[PDB]
Parts: C-alpha cells; structure tokens; sequence
C-alpha cells in the first residue's frame, strides 16, 4: 500500500522505482547520496527525512522574510516626536521585548536546515560545497545580530534575511543562475544604452544652450543627462520640452524623434537580447536537468543488471511495467512499444540491449500513460492556457523581483529614512508634496515596499526621485533610482516579458500540434518532437 | 552597353535577363502584362516607362499628403479673433487664392498617376481590380472637393489625401493587407482585454462603494471603468488609489495586484498574440512573394524552350549564363552547380532540367556571387546589425502608423476644434491649464499631430483626455481616446515591438550561422536554408 519509506527495502526491482519515479516527477537526490556502493544507507534514510518536513522549512523563509516589515525603521531613536505617525504605516514595530522571541523561533529551525544535509554528506562534502559555505556564513551573521541585539552601524540583518530566503528555495537559487549568465550579455547592452543617453544628452546641450529650454530645463550637462535619461522612459514627456515647443515649433522634431528612436528602437532591443539571451540560458538550465535525469536513469539502470554488461533483456524488461504499478496488462505494452521507441536494435529476437534504450523508454511512458496513482472555447484557448500556466511559472521570476525589492527596500530605508516628515520644509515644495503623495514614503519599511512598486510600474516614478534629490540634497540620490531601473528593465524584461512570450508559444504549439498529432498517427511518434522543440 | 529598357528588342537571350533580373531584386511586373503570347508589346513599352517616373510619384504623394499641416482649420470662419494665435502654431494657412494652384498640381499627377495601366491593362481589367478602383474612386472624391472649393458638411478630403498615400505606396499596402489578416485575431484579444477591465473594475467598485475612494473618485461604475482603464495604461498609477490607501494601508494589496496582472501578464499576452498572428501573417506574405517569384520564373523557362517539352539543354543554360553577365570564367559552373543544386536528374549526361531546378538556379547564382555591374566590434555587433537595418525596415510598419496619425488629427481636429481658446472658462480649471500644456492642443492640423505623438508615447497621456471630456462637455471624447489607446496599442505592439523582435533574431542568425557558413562548407548548400528558416 504505503510506498513512502522505501529506503529501508530497497530490492533489486524495488528501488528501481525509487529511481524510476524521481525520473519523471523530477526531485533532486544529491550526488553524494546518488554515488554511494549501497545507494539505501542511513544517507538516504535521513535525505527523504528532509523533504518531509519540507513544508516547514518553507514556512520558516516567509517567517523570516516577512519579519523586516514587522520590526522598526532603522532610526526611531535619534527621532523627535516618536510615536506619532508623521506618514508611517499602520503595521506594529515588534518591540526590544518581542524581538529575541521572533528571531530565536527562527533560528531554531534555520539551524536544523542548515546542518541537515551533514546527514547525508560527509563534512569534507558538505563544507567544500560553495552553495553551502554561504548559506552557513548567512547563518552566523544573523547568529551575531540576535545575540548583540540581546546584550544590546546599519545592523545587516535584513540583507541576510533576504539572501537566506533566496539560497533556500529552488526556484529562486535556479532563476538567479540565470540572472549570472545573462549578466554578461546585459552588462553590454547596457553599456551601448549608456552610449546612447550620453551622445544624445550632447545634441540636446549642444542644441539648446542659447534658448529658453537651456536657461530653463537644461543648464549644466549633467542635468540634460538627468533629463534626457527621464525622457528614455517617457515618463515626462511634454513637460520636458515644453519650453523648447513653446520658443520655437520646429524643436519638437528633436524630442519626438528622440524617444521614438528610444522607446520603439533601443528599448524593443534591449528587450530583444534580453529574451535572446533568456533563450540561451533557459537552455542551459533544461539541459543541466536532463543529465540530472539521465544520471538518475543510469543509477535505474545498473542497480538493476547484475554483471553490468551494459544491457537489459526484454524479460527484464517486463517485469518492471509491474513493479511501476501503472497499466493492468503487461505483455501488451513492452513489445509495441519496441518499435514506438525510435530505434530498436534487434540483435536479439526480443531484447533492444543498451543504456539509452532505456533512459528513453522510461521517459517514453511518462509522456504517453500517466497511470501512476499514487494512493496516498475554442476561440480563447490559447490565451487562458497560457494565463492559468503562469499564475505557478512566474513564481520564481516574479519571486526574485519580489527579493530584488526587498533589498531596495532596505537599503531604501536606511539611505532614506526618517526626512518626509511633517515638518521638513524642504518637503512641503517638493513633487510629493505637490502630487501630495507625502507616503510611499521610505519612512518605514512597508512604506518603502510599496514605493518601489510604483516605481517598477513607471507611474510617475521621477516624483520620488526629484524629491530625494532635494530631500537629501545630494545628487547621489539619483543613482538609488537608476539603478532601480536599470536592474529592473533585465528583471521585468527578462524574467517577465521575455518569457510570457515564451509561455504563449508553448501553449501555441500545443494547441497547433493536438490537431496534428491526434491525426498524424494513432499512438506518438517521438521524433517530432525532436523537430517541435528546435522548431521555433 | 546600355541595357536599361530592352523591351523594345528583347530576344530569346536578351528578354531573358529582362526576367532574370527581375526575379532576384524583385520587382513587379503586372499580371496582365506577364500573361501575354509576346510579352514585350506595346503594353509593356508603357510598363517600365511608369518605373521610370516613380520618383515624380512619391514627390506627388509626400505633396499631397503634406498638403494638410499647412492648410486651414476647419473653423476661422465662425471664429472670433481670427488672425490672432490663440495657441495656435506658426506654420502659414495657405489661402484660397493658393487653393486651386497647389491642387489641380496634384491632381493633375494622381490622374496621370492613376490612368496610366489602361496603357497596360485592359479597360475591363483596370476597372475590374477592386484596388484599382478604390484608387479612382478616391480621385474623383479629391475632383469634388476641388471644383468645390472653386465654385464656392466637413470637406472630406484631408482623410482620401491619407487613403491615396496608403494605397500609392507598395509597403504601406503591403503592411495594410497584414492588418486585415491580423484584425481576426486583434478583436478576440481586445474582446478578452476588454472584460478583464470589466471584472476587475466591478470588484473595484465593489470593495471601495462605501469607504472615501467611492465618495471621491469611484463614484459611478462609469467612472471605475473608466479610472481603471487609465490603471491597465499605468499612467495613472499612484493618483487614482490615494484616498484608498490613505484610508486602509491594506487596499494597495488591490491596486498593486490589479496593475501586475494587468501591465505584466496581459499586456505581454496582448503582445504575445499580436507577435505570433504577425509570424503567420508575415509568412503569408513571403510566400505570396515567392509565388510571384515562380511566376516570373516559369516565364523564363517558357521563354527559352521553343518546343515546351518541359526541359531545357545544358549548352543553352551556359550561353544564357553568359547573357546573364556574371563572372568571367562561364564553363567551369554549370557541372560545378549541378551537384551545388541540391537535386540533378542525371536521366542524360547533359540536358534533363525540371522547371523546378531551374526555379533555384536562378537563385542559386543571387545568393552566393552578387556580380552583375548595372553600368548606368565584434561585442556590439548584433545589436547595430539589426539598429541599421530598421531604418529602412520601419518604414513601413511606422509610416502605417504616420497614416493612422493623420486620420486622428483630421478626425481630432474637426470633433475637438476651437476649444482650447485664451478665452475659455473650463480650460482654466483642467490639466491642461495646470500642466501648462495649452499646446498639444488640437486647434490646428500641425498642432495636432503633435498632440497624438504624445498620446502614442503614453507620456500623461490622460491629461489630454481629461481634458476634453471637459472642454467638450460630453463622455463621448473619451472614445476618441480609448480608439487611440487600441488601435495604436495593436501597431505599436505589432509593427514595432514584434518587428523588432524579429529583426534581432534574423540579424542574430546571420552571426550565429555565419561562423558555420564559412566552416562548414566554401559553397552554399540550399537545405540548410531549409533547416535554418523552418527551425529558426
Ligand atoms: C506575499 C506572499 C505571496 C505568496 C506566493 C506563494 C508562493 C508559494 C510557495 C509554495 C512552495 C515554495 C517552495 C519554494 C521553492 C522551491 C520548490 C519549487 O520548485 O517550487 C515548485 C512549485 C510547484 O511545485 P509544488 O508546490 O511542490 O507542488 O512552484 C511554485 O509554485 C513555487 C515557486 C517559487 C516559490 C517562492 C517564490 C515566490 C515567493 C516570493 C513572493 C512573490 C510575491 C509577488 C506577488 C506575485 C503574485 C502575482
Ligand atoms: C514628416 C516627414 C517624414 C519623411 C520621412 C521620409 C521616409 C522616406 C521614405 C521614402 C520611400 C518611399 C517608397 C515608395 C513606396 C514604397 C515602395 C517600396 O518598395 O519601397 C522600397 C524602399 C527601399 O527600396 P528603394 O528606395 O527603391 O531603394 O523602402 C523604403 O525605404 C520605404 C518603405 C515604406 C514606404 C514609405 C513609408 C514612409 C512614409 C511615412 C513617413 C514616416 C514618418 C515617421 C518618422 C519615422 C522616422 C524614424
Ligand atoms: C513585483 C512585486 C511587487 C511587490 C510590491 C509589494 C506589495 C507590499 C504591500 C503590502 C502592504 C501591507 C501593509 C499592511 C497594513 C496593515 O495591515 O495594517
Ligand atoms: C558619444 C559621447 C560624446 C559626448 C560626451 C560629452 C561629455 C563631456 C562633458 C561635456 C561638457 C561638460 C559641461 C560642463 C562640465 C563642467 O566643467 O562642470
Ligand atoms: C546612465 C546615464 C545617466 C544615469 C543617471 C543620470 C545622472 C546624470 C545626472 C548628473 C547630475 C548633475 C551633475 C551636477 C551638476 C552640479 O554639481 O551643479
Ligand atoms: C556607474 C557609471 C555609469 C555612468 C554614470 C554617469 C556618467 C557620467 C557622469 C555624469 C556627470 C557629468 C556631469 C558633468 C557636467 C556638469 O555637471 O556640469
Ligand atoms: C545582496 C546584499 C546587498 C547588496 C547591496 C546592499 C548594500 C549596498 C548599500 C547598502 C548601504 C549603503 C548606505 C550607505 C549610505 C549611508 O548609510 O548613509
Ligand atoms: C539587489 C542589488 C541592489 C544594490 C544597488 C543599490 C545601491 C546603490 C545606491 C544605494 C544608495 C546610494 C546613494 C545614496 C545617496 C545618499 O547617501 O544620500
Ligand atoms: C548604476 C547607477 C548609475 C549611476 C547614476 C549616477 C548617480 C551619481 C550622480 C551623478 C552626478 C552627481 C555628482 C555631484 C555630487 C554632489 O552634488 O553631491
Ligand atoms: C509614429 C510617428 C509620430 C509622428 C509625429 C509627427 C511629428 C510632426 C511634428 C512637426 C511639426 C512641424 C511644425 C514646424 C513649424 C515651422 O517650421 O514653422
Ligand atoms: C464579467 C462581467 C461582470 C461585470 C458586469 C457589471 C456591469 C453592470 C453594471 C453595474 C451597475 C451599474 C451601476 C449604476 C449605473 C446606473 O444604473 O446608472
Ligand atoms: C475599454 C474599456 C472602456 C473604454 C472606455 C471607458 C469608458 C468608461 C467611461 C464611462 C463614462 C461614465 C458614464 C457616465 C456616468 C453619468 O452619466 O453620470
Ligand atoms: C464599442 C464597445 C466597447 C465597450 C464600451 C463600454 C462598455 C460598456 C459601456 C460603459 C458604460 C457603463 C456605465 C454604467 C454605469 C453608470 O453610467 O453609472
Ligand atoms: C479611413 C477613412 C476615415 C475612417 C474614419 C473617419 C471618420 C470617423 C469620424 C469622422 C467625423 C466624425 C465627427 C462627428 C462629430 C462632429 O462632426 O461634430
Ligand atoms: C484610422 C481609423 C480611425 C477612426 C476611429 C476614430 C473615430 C472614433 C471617435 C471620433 C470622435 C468621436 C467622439 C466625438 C465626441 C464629440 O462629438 O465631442
Ligand atoms: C473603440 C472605442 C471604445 C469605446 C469607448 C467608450 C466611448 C464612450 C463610452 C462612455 C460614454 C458615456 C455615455 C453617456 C453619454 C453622455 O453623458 O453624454
Ligand atoms: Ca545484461
Ligand atoms: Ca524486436
Ligand atoms: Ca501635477
Ligand atoms: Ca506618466
Ligand atoms: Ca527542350
Ligand atoms: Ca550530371
Ligand atoms: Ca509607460
């Protein structure tokens, strides 16, 4: 009945589906748990320990991730007039008292996540790992923040709180891999946007330093980079050069020149290389999963042939259709499915005699049957199939977003903390003031989550940044808000625009193909799919 | 020496390359003057003397289609305060005098430009065209409107001086027939946009009935339909949900979801569709030019064969390679190419040629040697491959949508025309008082073709359109501008994002192949262009 605990029998057709289905559903067993002699040692009894109580490592994460917007602003402590709230949120700060409950509850399951896998590791693998080596100094610099936070800077936890919860999820740690192999195509594309700012921030100071635009709106080149870069993401259009049109009529062939070679051209093609180079690094990550598959499928293999010849019989074959648990009859399907599979050796009357027949025929059912069971309109199709495909496929790339924003937020905080007050009288002629935003604020930390959202829409994003430029009087409060850009125009084009493009064409192609492939034949020919993935 | 026309010769080798030449840069010759027993008459005399004039053509087209900014609007004449600009902008108002001289010397080249295949066509195939007479149709409108305007509604003839420039020009026609076939599958994907802002601007007026969103701004479901489709835009991101997020911190969870459903999972699948019914309807385009390839082709063949028994001979093919003046040592390619082709049918030694092998040697010799002599970073490489070619590629696809331009600006000027005054009393209260825009403003034709740049931009788009639903007093303006929004959210993610997209990824396999195309083999195979189009 109960197929949970498996690493304790183990047979020799047993522990074939132990392998066999770890084949299809896709879960990792880690190399040293899948190098061993025995393959079923007290490793592996502790290795499924772990996925168990999965669910609450998970929920340790969003315990330890949604902490920051709970817990205080940075600088409450030099503030006059504390508790009042001049614009900050309504959620509790977690007091002094409160804090050493939050964080120990959280350590304490940290620590066992941390340290689990020396179960099924040995400690000269488990500590020359370097996806581990991290995660343990993640763990010490919060071990040093709750112990001085108890016996009492800028407090780098809630960067570490972060980074722990990208490491710890899958997803997150598989998107980020990405986002290293696409960093080297889109650090030159940005650099020949950068070229594309700077030459035409030239022309618009070349050309207007007599005028009333000059005077006015572009008086020193740094503030015609400024402008002209706030022009790229159309985010102030007329208002820009107002005083340009307003003089003379003719100089609105400049500006709407410009942003329609900025925004039609330059900006289709960042998004262009940035699905291009998506393309090529989501390739690399499919087939650094099959050689997982294919190196669990050599694991089923040998396990079960006993010289390791390199060859399994047919009748060694069919004797495994049972041990699946999947179809009710069992010399119908290994036979037919012989010449199904594309190429049959026939060196035998019976047997097909290799490796790769097998590491594609246990692959070949799981398309076809699915008959497992575990016990324990027409015109709007392709939309919807795609739209209900990615409520679950854009969690990992609108997760890393969501942990991109969470450090902004928390470098946004502490940058920019406690100066929208109510009475700084810098503010009360500001664009905040004005627009009276005077919240999405930073004075806070949800305060600041929410801010860095509007600011990754693009509605009227350069209110914030012209008033912390005035705020804190520097211009280097510019390059919080640049860089908030430019790291989010990879991250919503990337993880998001290029592979809703992406998600569609799937849900084309298999749409396109049920028409074909339910008349091309009356059972499934492989091949075509061999031309349906590299087929566009 | 000089082998421009040669109709008027035209051998069996000298009309040879009066069609070889034609089926590689690829011209038109009329199918009336393709299906003739001579093929060189006195009808296609006529024929290359219209290629010859074409620049008198377009000069025509750009004066007729050019005319509109510099003339008239359509009420001075009830107007008070005529020649005073009140906000109007400095082109001249060409007058009645300067009526018949710059429109009888445009029309006195449409009708040239118009009549002149009856010298190449039959009258009852030049009036049985269905093209061909809505471009007499639209003359004779023109004809009306002039002997009108002579002799002494809303004069519709600023709107047929648009139609005549689209149907004049190939690539404008040619891109108009694409937005008819991608028209069925724009309106099921405006039809679903168009109830996701129905749905959700339902449950957000719902939720904010009661609370001091509802009493400010969601008042009417009217106005959340209408406030929420500003949201899907962005462009009115923080404004529209203040009061509901001054009230309860916890409504953002609402309106910072609604925004990321609706900007980043249906805007991209507005623009996934529009992408993938441009790949189908761009393919049946190519292959509506290839036929027209083969067609001249097989003219070609069924020229050089007197007995039409289906072949031609081998030393025929190397005296016409001759005629073809092309390289310099003519025997030594003929054998060479008959493995080159991909297919030989070698039934004789010599002379077995199929129409269809002659179809790709004629093509075979274009796409390797481009030696005919008419006398008359590698960093950065693949983004201005393509930022070069879309100079002339855009043409089309932005010169469609300088035409949608100047239909909204006639449109947009007579329904919205003397409003913006010094003198009027609503206009001083609006967003566009407050924003000093005052220009952008639609009084004129100049003035307004401005005015739709920055609605295409999407730069505060709404302060125009806020705008006139109060200077006009109605909610009917509102259509004007949500016509603006679909339409030109159809061509700007059609002809521009999906094109640019492609224009990467062609100029991106001319640099991935192009180090295979000179390692793999000095001479070109033809399937590999099989497997590069098909697969790529
Ligand atoms: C604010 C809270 C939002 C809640 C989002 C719900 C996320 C559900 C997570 C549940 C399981 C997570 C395990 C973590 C990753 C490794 C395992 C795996 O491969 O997942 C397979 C899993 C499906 O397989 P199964 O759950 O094992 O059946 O796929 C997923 O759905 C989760 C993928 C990533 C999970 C974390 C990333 C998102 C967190 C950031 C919050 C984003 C807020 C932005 C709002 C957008 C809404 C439109
Ligand atoms: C307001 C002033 C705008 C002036 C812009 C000038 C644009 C130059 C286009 C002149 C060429 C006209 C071709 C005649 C009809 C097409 C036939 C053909 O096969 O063309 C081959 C031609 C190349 O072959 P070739 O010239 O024969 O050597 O392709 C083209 O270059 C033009 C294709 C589109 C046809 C005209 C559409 C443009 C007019 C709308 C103006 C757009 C303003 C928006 C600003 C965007 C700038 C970034
Ligand atoms: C790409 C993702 C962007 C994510 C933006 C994050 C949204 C966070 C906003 C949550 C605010 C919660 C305020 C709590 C108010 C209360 O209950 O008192
Ligand atoms: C393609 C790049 C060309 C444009 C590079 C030009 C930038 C150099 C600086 C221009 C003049 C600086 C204006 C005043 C600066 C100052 O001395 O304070
Ligand atoms: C990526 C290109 C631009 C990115 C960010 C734009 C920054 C340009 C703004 C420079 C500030 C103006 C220089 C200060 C002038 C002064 O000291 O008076
Ligand atoms: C991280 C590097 C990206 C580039 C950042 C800015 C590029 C050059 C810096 C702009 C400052 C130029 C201002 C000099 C002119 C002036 O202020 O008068
Ligand atoms: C992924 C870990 C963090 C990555 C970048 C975070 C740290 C960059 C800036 C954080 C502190 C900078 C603030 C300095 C100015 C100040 O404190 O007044
Ligand atoms: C997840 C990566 C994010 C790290 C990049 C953000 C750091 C860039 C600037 C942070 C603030 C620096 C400017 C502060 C100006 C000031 O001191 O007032
Ligand atoms: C990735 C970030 C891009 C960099 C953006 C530039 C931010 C730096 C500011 C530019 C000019 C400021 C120099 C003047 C200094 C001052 O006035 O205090
Ligand atoms: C997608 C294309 C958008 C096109 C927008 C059209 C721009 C037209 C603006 C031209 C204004 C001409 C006024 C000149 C005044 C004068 O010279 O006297
Ligand atoms: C998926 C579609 C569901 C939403 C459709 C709801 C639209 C019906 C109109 C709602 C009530 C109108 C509110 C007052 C208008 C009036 O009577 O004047
Ligand atoms: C594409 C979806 C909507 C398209 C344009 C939005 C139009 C909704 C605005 C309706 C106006 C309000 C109805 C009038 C109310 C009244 O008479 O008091
Ligand atoms: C061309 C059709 C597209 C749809 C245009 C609008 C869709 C329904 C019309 C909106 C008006 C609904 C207003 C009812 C509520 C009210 O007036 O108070
Ligand atoms: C392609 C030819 C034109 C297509 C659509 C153009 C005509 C639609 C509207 C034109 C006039 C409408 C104005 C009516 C209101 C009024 O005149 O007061
Ligand atoms: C190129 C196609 C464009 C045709 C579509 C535009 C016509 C839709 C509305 C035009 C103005 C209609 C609303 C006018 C309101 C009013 O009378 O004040
Ligand atoms: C394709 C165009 C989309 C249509 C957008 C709707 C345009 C008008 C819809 C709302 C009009 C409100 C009806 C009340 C009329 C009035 O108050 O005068
Ligand atoms: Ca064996
Ligand atoms: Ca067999
Ligand atoms: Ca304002
Ligand atoms: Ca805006
Ligand atoms: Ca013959
Ligand atoms: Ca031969
Ligand atoms: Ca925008």
């Amino acid at each position: 009945s109960e197929a949970i605990t498996h690493g304790t029998p183990f047979q020799k057709a047993a522990a074939l589906v132990d392998l066999a289905e770890d084949g299809i559903g896709l879960p990792v067993e880690i190399l040293d748990q899948s190098s061993f002699g025995e393959s079923a040692r007290y490793y592996f009894i502790f290795t499924r320990l772990d996925l168990i109580w999965s669910l609450n490592y998970f929920a340790l994460l969003f315990l330890n991730f949604f902490e920051q917007p709970l817990w205080c602003e940075k600088n409450p402590k030099p503030s006059c007039k504390d508790r009042d709230y001049y614009y900050l949120g309504e959620l509790p700060y977690l007091t002094n008292a409160e804090s050493i409950i939050y964080e120990v509850i959280t350590l304490a399951i940290l620590l066992v996540h941390t340290f689990f896998p020396i179960s099924y590791e040995g400690s000269r693998i488990f500590w020359t790992s370097r996806l581990n080596l991290v995660k343990v100094a993640c763990v010490v610099i919060l071990f040093v923040d709750v112990l001085v936070d108890f016996l009492y800077p800028f407090r780098i936890a809630p960067y570490v709180r972060v980074i722990i919860f990208i490491l710890s999820i899958r997803e997150l740690r598989d998107t980020l891999v990405l986002l290293s192999g696409m960093l080297g195509t889109y650090l030159n594309i940005l650099a020949l946007w950068m070229l594309f700012l700077l030459f035409a921030s030239w022309i618009a100071f070349v050309m207007f330093e007599n005028t009333q635009q000059g005077l006015t709106v572009f008086t020193s080149y740094g503030a015609t980079l400024y402008q002209m870069f706030i022009l790229f993401t159309t985010s102030n259009n007329p208002d820009v050069w107002i005083p340009a049109y307003k003089s003379s009529r003719w100089s609105s062939v400049f500006f709407v020149l410009y942003v329609l070679i900025g925004v039609y051209f330059v900006t289709n093609l960042i998004l262009a290389v940035v699905y291009d180079s998506f393309k090529e690094q989501l390739a690399k990550q499919v087939s650094g999963m099959d050689q997982m598959k294919r190196r669990m499928l050599e694991k089923a293999f040998g396990l079960i042939d006993s010289d390791k010849n390199g060859e399994i019989d047919k009748n060694q074959c069919i004797k495994l259709f049972e041990q699946l648990t999947n179809y009710r009859t069992l010399p119908k399907i290994s036979k037919e499915e012989f010449g199904l599979i594309f190429d049959e050796l026939d060196d035998t009357r019976d047997f097909k005699i290799n490796k790769d027949e097998f590491a594609d025929l246990c692959q070949a059912i799981a398309l076809r049957f699915q008959k497992e069971e575990v016990p324990s309109v027409q015109r709007y199709r392709a939309f919807i199939a795609t739209f209900i495909t990615l409520i679950p496929s854009l969690m990992p790339y609108l997760g890393t977003i969501f942990c991109v924003l969470c450090i902004y937020c928390s470098i946004g905080v502490q940058v920019f903390g406690g100066l929208v007050n109510a009475g700084n009288k810098k503010l009360f002629e500001t664009e905040l003031a004005e627009d009276d935003y005077l919240l999405f604020n930073f004075n806070d930390y949800p305060n600041g989550m929410v801010t860095l959202f509007n600011l990754l829409v693009m509605g009227n994003w350069q209110v914030w940044m012209e008033s912390y430029k005035d705020l804190t009087g520097t211009w280097w409060s510019i390059t919080y808000f640049v860089s908030f850009y430019v790291i989010t125009i990879l991250l919503l084009l990337n993880l998001v625009v290029a592979f809703v493009l992406e998600a569609f064409f799937t849900e084309l192609d298999l749409e396109e193909e049920e028409k074909c492939q339910g008349q091309d034949s009356q059972e499934k020919r492989n091949r075509r799919r061999s031309a349906g993935s590299k087929s566009r």
